[PDB]
């Protein structure tokens, strides 16, 4: 940087606070990654200047020539990334990426039958809190008690009794694949579109390490900024059949102006997820998760699902009698960042949680391998076993330190 | 840039074509303008990386201590600008500000009171394509038919008519300054909200040059990219009473993570709107729009209103028996950039208009000043009513060419 340090000292110092930190610290939020210095530059780009309302060729405003060549990069890219007949890349989040969808195939007051949100569900698949939950009657399915995978009879018996006119698939912490062929052959009995909403394992589905929901669902939407690598945005997938509805639902429907900055970088985002490397990289996401998940049942604790088949997992902190909102603290002072997380069946609040979710998108990023998962796992064992003792803590910190550099 | 050309050849490529675009053209859009070195720096930066939902101090993930400043200066610096009790510097766009405030004091199917869209409304108030003209009642006030000045008159006896639960005031296309005393004052009589959507006229009153609408207003959303020449996003303004609704609105009410490096850029621009320079600034652009409406008159062309009392313009073309629609294209030919705009009581469709919107705020910031002024309403002159003739058209070309270096 060199003009924001000159106008701007107080916000420079902050961000370069904020810099160091994401390099001093383990970072383990699941939802989490660290973006090129490519999708930075595009962000960073005189593109935030222009109003280009509507899509390539047909907007609202004039002068929107080489803003339209980003924007179909950015779509073609996705459409051959994903084998999608149609993409929107304006969603200005993965909110309004699910916002835009529940606008074009629902009314209010429609049924959707979404994942339960303390079994794995996201806030915006049916919070009372949030839109979707007042906007729309919301239903949910879960997980098995014991073995914390979807009910696939419990989808089928809730959707044949609520009868949704959308049923909504996929979560913001569950470790295991959805089987979208279920889920579909489940919206086909009781005549109902199926949403996917693969913000969390978008990255694995571009590798081919989770299975493609584009072939099932009627609509697939994402976030651009978790395993997929790219900046914070969303986006939404379709067949060619609701591609205009689709296209109406985010403009004139719910969004203005689109950020052409952010849509340059969600292209260089997809130019990096189309080459070899990204599916080197993803398998060792993938690899990296399942050693951690093997790693911390070594050490003593108790997984949801018994384990990952994708990039993240929670640990089910009931047999070490700690909360999960206890754990986020006490592993925030050693230097490693999770967040706390409900579990399938949780006897605590969303506020105070029995357990923490942890991914390792972020970390792979950096160069950490599976030896570095031993080491990040038996830091997480001396926190959280010993959480009185602060020469464990100081260890820790020393032991943190060791991994970044 | 450095990492982008050789990762990314055909985006950079792009960029660079619109980076040598919006130096080359006359750019008129009333909603645009050009951001600093240092706002563009603050959006390029590691800011994205991080997932901080929720608010300073209260977040639902660790690790947010130096966004949690980010945020704040953010926050601070608008309520020190405006005078304003709350601020929400989270809305993804004007859009998602609007769309919180409406979230939070009405109900699906209520009746709201907003300015008619062909009169100079937006799509956010009213339109029945748009979620707002969807998801609530709306009705409409309008401009009296020769003055094309809000008739205030009207817009209290549509209050009292529909009895609406919430007033919306401001603008995408009005030319005049609004009187938020009066609106405040029809919203106490039908016991309605009021809420002022600045987003046009923002940096205007920042600068002292329109009516501040926050001691009238129980809410004030804007953009933060028009005449405030900051990044592409929203703001909510509001009074302390109202601040924990609004907040909880954006989030968990519609949103999710917010976009910490776009907030950054935020505070970096309403920093530079407390300097003295942009008061300056401002004061040029409302200076330089009364110059170039004098000029255009001047020219031989009606004004909607007969003037400007802000930034922008309105060229009603009946009188030259044009189209916007026409006008936009020919001048995009010579290297003027305009948008078609309906005028009040426009014969034609939104599609085609009789007219076009005309601002300043761009070609200030480049430097123009009042003779520059006289040389763009020339030009305008010339272009449309010449229209079928190539010679005048290339004439204007090279005088649009020497205006710009
Ligand atoms: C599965 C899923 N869909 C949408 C979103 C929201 O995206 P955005 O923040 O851009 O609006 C999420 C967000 N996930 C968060 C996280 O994992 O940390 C949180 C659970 O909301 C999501 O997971
Ligand atoms: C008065 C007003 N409020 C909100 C918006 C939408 O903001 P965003 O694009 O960030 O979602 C606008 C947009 N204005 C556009 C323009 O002037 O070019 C257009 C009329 O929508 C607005 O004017």
């Amino acid at each position: 940087m060199k003009y924001l340090p000159q106008q701007d000292p107080q916000v420079f110092a902050a961000i370069e606070q904020e810099r160091k930190r994401q390099h001093a610290k383990i970072e383990l939020i699941a939802s989490e990654n660290f973006v090129s210095r490519a999708v930075m530059e595009a962000q960073g780009s005189v593109l935030t200047n222009k109003y280009a309302e509507g899509y390539p060729g047909r907007r609202y405003a004039g002068g929107c020539e080489y803003v339209d060549i980003v924007e179909e990069l950015a779509r073609e890219r996705a459409k051959q990334l994903f084998g999608a007949e149609h993409a929107n890349v304006q969603p200005h989040s993965g909110a309004q990426a699910n916002m835009a969808v529940y606008f074009t195939v629902l009314e209010h007051g429609d049924t959707v039958l979404g994942m339960n949100l303390s079994h794995g569900g996201h806030l915006t698949h049916g919070s009372p809190v949030n839109f979707s939950g007042v906007q729309y009657n919301f239903v949910a399915y879960g997980v098995d008690p014991e073995t914390h995978v979807i009910d696939y009879d419990d989808v089928r018996e809730k959707a044949r009794l609520h009868r949704p006119k959308l049923i909504v698939a996929a979560a913001s912490a569950y470790p295991r694949i959805i089987d979208f062929a279920k889920f579909r052959e489940i919206a086909d009995e009781v005549g109902a579109y199926l949403m996917v909403d693969m913000a969390h394992i978008a990255g694995l589905v571009a590798a081919g390490l989770h299975p493609n929901p584009v072939p099932y669902a009627h609509f697939v939407t994402t976030t651009t900024h978790k395993t997929l690598r790219g900046p914070r945005g969303g986006m939404i997938l379709c067949q060619e059949q609701f591609a205009k509805q689709i296209d109406k639902a985010i403009f004139p429907g719910i969004q203005g102006g689109p950020l052409m900055h952010v849509i340059a970088a969600k292209a260089v985002a997809f130019g990096e997820a189309l080459q070899d490397d990204f599916k080197a990289y993803a398998k060792r996401v993938v690899d990296n998760a399942k050693r951690l998940a093997s790693a911390l049942q070594n050490e003593g604790f108790t997984l949801v699902s018994g384990g990952t088949d994708n990039h993240l997992l929670l640990v089910d902190l009931r047999p070490q009698q700690l909360t999960g909102k206890t754990a986020e603290k006490v592993l925030d002072e050693v230097g490693i960042t999770v967040n706390k997380n409900t579990i399938p069946y949780d006897p605590e609040s969303p506020f105070v949680t029995s357990g923490i979710r942890i991914g390792t998108a972020a970390v792979t990023t950096r160069g950490f391998g599976l030896e570095e998962m031993d080491e990040i796992a038996a830091i997480i064992g001396l926190v959280l076993k010993n959480v009185g003792s602060e020469q464990a803590l100081e260890e820790a910190r020393q032991r943190v330190a060791a991994l970044t550099d």
